[PDB]
């Protein structure tokens, strides 16, 4: 079966074996079974560390053989001929099983050992195929590294009926637990990536190892970033964790009121915040969400933050800077025209609409103030109120109705934002009583339905007002000793970047003062 | 006396006269008196608008003559010959008196009419002098423009004894009200500049004409500047007044904690604040100090700001952003080493002293917190307390005494800051009990004696805490409706640029909300 060349190479690699290896065949009386038998004999005679056994009573394919260690049933199975262009695959299988290490990275190898699921792989190959080896070898290696991962490599030239019954149209053809998995060349990395779902757990295990922090800042927007800088500058152990470094500003373009910078941009500004943070000793943790706070049982103890990923961080002081989310209209066109006429901020975008018509969505204090605000700058304001009447303070309603370039539409529910492919040109809405549809021509839509502070994760831990805002005092202190908050998520009455950053700096100074008095 | 040339030029200029002119001579029997008499006759005959009179009983020099209008005694007097190189001066005097306008700017001419003091000028000249004319002509013109300003031009070749008695050493020699005033060539501008003290009054009269403001911001540091930007962006009538645009930051160099800007400088930052402000419709008033606030008698009325210069501005809302001043050691060396080792801010300069020895001056909460702060960053901290014991909270004192790289000196009064010509190398101090002088080697001196808010001008108008800080709520509201405050001058618990700017932005949003609800 093997020629002189093949024996020579094989004997060369068998000499790299440390551990003994068993080849357990299950055969019938076919010529192909005889060939396999002859084959395993030739390999065995090339090494005192390779033993050939039969066990023809096993419920596996005939012929096939298992590549395993003494006293084990773990390892790759080859059904049919393992020669032709699978010869290298066979050789590698003997090697790995007998102790010889893979060339793959250790990140990859550990990942494979830690795969947390039960998988039975079957690879259909043929002896002339050039894409098959890499696939077969990848799966083979996994069977060696992880006993929950099983692999049988099948020669389609021996099991033609399986090829036909299973409607395999090309090789290599992979199935996992009976389901089609892949076709064509896949890398070990790719295969591992298809089935591994342990990334979240690994990240969480990294985090669990972190030492306690002097200050742990939750939320990495402008407020959290500012706090981190003020904290780290004092040389204390500072952690900064957040879902997305940069916060709300990543979703805007032009910013013209970040004091002393006449014009910057949301993405650019977040990049600058990151550079400023990285000048100091800040442990920045990204793509993580605090899911619970557990206050120290007594003052001076450690506060604990749990993450959605399952980790627990601990710290002598906490700064909550999780900001907020504006409520959307949830209509077609809305997302598409964000920064192109749809805006959530009159303080920010008001001056860009001189001589233009705009709408304000929402009739509470925010919307109605926004309307009055814009009315003094723009040519015309239409306010849309969903309900039969506005909720805003009466003095605001009176003021707005006194304005000459304003109309108010009650019972009005936006249905669509209309643009010209580039910017907003109008608004479609429904009158909720009659059901009639109406269109308004305008250049801007200020959505002012309400703000949603990112604080429900804190329910029962720290006190919030009736709007979800974390109640703070002048020192950014919550009702929990050692726990502070800064920026949009708090009761700070205005939501702006320069405001958030000032608060993050106050909160950080307060947290430091707290550490001095309790440590 | 006059030749054909001189008569020709003179007659040419007399033809520019609108008003009639009198030449009133007071003479004796000297040859020089005769010449003057002959001279005035020749001028008079060249114009029906020029009349020559005598009145030899007047208590003036003999000879001399006055250049005036009919029914007036106002104008320049020439004593002795007005010829030679004074001929042009004489001609100009006749011109101005008879209606012909000066070539000088109107800013200058009005300034001269508005000079508010009683001055009698005497100019000693000679007929061959080339610097005399400009001086004589300047003073002559002033006598024509302002009846409180009198001028007698004196020919030293006729009044040699006055030249000797008065010890005049060169011409032109000017005296005002009997006192030496000038020597050598002076311009009209220069002369006017020596005696005019009406600039302050004029600036105040400019200000008195200003229309009422929607918002008037007092103090043009980072907080006032931020507020101005947030205000003007809403299109309201915004005034920004301050003693010195830029505030405290003008007195520092490197700034490393203005969030998102890893490093800037005090002067540069103030320049950037100014550019940002000027992008909007802001009426910036500089070099003025609010000296009193007079609250609107009722809510909705106009608030009034008085200035030290005597003006009154008025506005629908006020934002007080007058900041603060750190108390100094008041010792030699202190001013010289500012930004070179003398600092007033641990939050700012702490990180620059790794591996160095520093001192903290002051044993209240600020100083002792600063010491504890620095102790975690620097190699060694010495705190100097003036009194027999520290005033800081006991928990802070206990914490500081627990530190291993710290010593505390009580009864200690700094006497000198010592440097090497460039930076601080040490501190000299007195033990107040024994009187002994001591030296400490160090690289930094953090002065933390206390902060002085710029708020005494507000005594009785708005409520302050026991530290002079303007009491505010979360919305930057004072106890007076329509009056807000932001930044260092308030009860905000930390004094930083990013903090001041955030507050100025909050105060501005609050003031706007107030205008919406009351206008
Ligand atoms: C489109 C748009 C444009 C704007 N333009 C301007 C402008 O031109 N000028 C201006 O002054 N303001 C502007 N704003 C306002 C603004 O950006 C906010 O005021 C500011 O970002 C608030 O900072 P923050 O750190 O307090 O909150 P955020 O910016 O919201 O940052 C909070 C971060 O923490 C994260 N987080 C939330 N929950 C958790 C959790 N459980 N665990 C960990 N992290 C969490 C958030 O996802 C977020 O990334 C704009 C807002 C929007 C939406
Ligand atoms: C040397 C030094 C270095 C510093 N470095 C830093 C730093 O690196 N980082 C940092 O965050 N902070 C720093 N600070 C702190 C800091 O600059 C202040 O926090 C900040 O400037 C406060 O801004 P403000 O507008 O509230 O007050 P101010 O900056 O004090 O501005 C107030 C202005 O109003 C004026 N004014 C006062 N009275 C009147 C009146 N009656 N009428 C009209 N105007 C008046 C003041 O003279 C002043 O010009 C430093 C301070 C000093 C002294």
């Amino acid at each position: 079966m093997l020629d002189t060349n093949m024996k020579t190479q094989l004997k060369a690699y068998l000499e790299k074996l440390t551990k003994p290896v068993e080849l357990i065949a299950t055969l019938d009386d076919s010529a192909k079974s005889a060939e396999i038998k002859e084959l395993l004999a030739e390999i065995a005679e090339l090494s005192d560390k390779v033993t050939f056994k039969e066990d023809n009573s096993l419920p596996v394919r005939k012929p096939s053989f298992l590549i395993t260690n003494p006293g084990s049933n773990q390892g790759p199975r080859f059904a049919g001929s393992p020669l032709g262009h699978e010869f290298t695959s066979l050789v590698l299988a003997l090697l790995w099983t007998g102790g010889h290490p893979s060339k793959e990275a250790q990140s990859l190898l550990e990942q494979i050992r830690h795969i947390d699921g039960d998988f039975e792989f079957e690879t259909y190959y043929s002896l002339s195929c050039h894409n098959c080896p890499d696939v077969v070898q990848a799966l083979n290696l996994m069977s060696v590294l992880n006993p929950r991962i099983k692999h049988t490599a099948i020669d389609g030239g021996t099991f033609q009926n399986e090829i036909t019954d299973r409607n395999v149209m090309g090789v290599p053809a992979v199935f996992v637990n009976g389901k089609e998995f892949g076709q064509g060349r896949m890398t070990l990395t790719e295969i591992v990536a298809k089935i591994d779902t342990g990334a979240e757990k690994r990240a969480a295990e990294e985090l669990n190892k972190r030492d306690a922090y002097d200050v742990l800042i939750v939320g990495s927007g402008p407020a959290g970033a500012a706090a981190a800088i003020y904290s780290a500058r004092k040389g204390i152990r500072t952690g900064l964790m957040g879902e997305r470094f940069g916060g709300q500003i990543l979703d805007t373009v032009d910013i013209e009121n970040y004091i002393s910078v006449p014009k910057t941009e949301g993405q650019k500004l977040a990049g600058a915040l990151k550079v400023h943070v990285d000048e100091y000793d800040v442990d920045v943790i990204d793509s993580q969400s605090a899911s619970k706070l557990i206050p120290a049982a007594v003052e001076g103890g450690l506060h604990q933050i749990e993450t959605a990923s399952g980790a627990v961080l601990k710290a002598r002081s906490i700064i909550v800077a999780t900001g907020a989310k504006w409520r959307n209209m949830n209509v077609p066109g809305e997302d598409q025209y964000r920064t192109k006429g749809v805006t959530y901020c009159p303080h920010c975008d008001g001056p860009l609409f001189k001589g233009k018509r705009v709408a304000v969505i929402g009739g509470g204090n925010s919307g109605v103030e926004a309307a009055i605000d814009l009315a003094g700058i723009v040519e015309h304001v239409t306010l849309l109120e969903f309900a039969p009447e506005m909720k805003a303070d009466q003095v605001l309603q009176d003021k707005l109705r006194s304005l000459k370039n304003v109309d108010i539409i009650l019972n009005a529910q936006t249905t669509e934002v209309k643009g010209d492919g580039s910017k907003v040109v109008g608004l479609e809405y429904r009158d909720r009583v009659s059901g009639d549809i109406h269109n308004i021509e305008l250049a801007g839509i200020f959505v002012q339905i309400g703000l949603l502070p990112n604080t429900n994760w804190l329910e029962g831990a720290v006190e919030r007002n009736r709007m979800g805002e974390i109640i703070i005092d002048a020192k950014c202190e919550t009702n929990v000793k050692g726990v502070f908050a800064a920026g949009d998520c708090t009761t700070v009455p205005y939501k702006q970047i320069i405001i958030a950053t000032g608060e993050g700096a106050k909160a950080s100074l307060s947290a430091f003062d707290y550490l001095i008095r309790t440590k």
